[PDB]
């Protein structure tokens, strides 16, 4: 049920290396669902950069 | 049986990049259970450096 | 379900070091799907940069 | 064999674990006693 | 189904770390099979080096 | 179908951080059988470099 590349977007959040507009190429891809991607983007952007 | 990220988030409060808020953040969406942030938070913080 | 290296291919084309001609070599070999490199590369390239 | 076994092996080998660290990772249950005596078996810091 | 180091060997053919010298190795030792071998040597020696 | 640090032990001596020494103390834990020590042995020690 939880996407396969959660954990790898999750982490490039985390490093700042991913921005909101790849967050929705995640999504409309259909690598990330929109929960996900908003569940991701309740984390502090670049916390662990 | 323990959350995906359980290791991952260990491993960060271990080499200091997590805080307590960081782990609070886990907790609220849904990443980690209260459980394992506060197993998590019994290890010495920063303990890797 | 989805190819082992979906992840491993996103992610180089993410670092820009993937082209589009590595990725025709990737679903020559059978590593990707076309679907899964026409995925890949609707992604924009090079975008951890 | 428990979920972190590899990581706090791994952490021993490059000598960032200590025996004060394998215990609290016991306590914790992250490591059965067994496994923590099976990677205190190792050379510490042996990948350095 | 897939061998385990599939991944890894290809990497490591990738990154030009790897010849057919230890894609042998691999194959003799059970780690890689002979296709699989085949198909990591259908890709570019050390394109990915830098 | 093989010990779960099979591939770890293998990138260790094809990286040049393991010995022959440490080899037989992973059988000696039971991290590896002695026909996987042999198997990794069996590679070029150091080859990554």
């Amino acid at each position: 049920s939880e996407s396969l590349l959660y954990g790898y977007f999750l982490d490039s959040w985390l490093d700042g290396t991913a921005s909101e507009e790849m967050m929705r190429v995640a999504v409309n891809a259909g690598d990330l669902t929109q929960e996900e991607a908003d569940k991701i983007m309740s984390y502090p952007w670049g916390a662990w950069n």
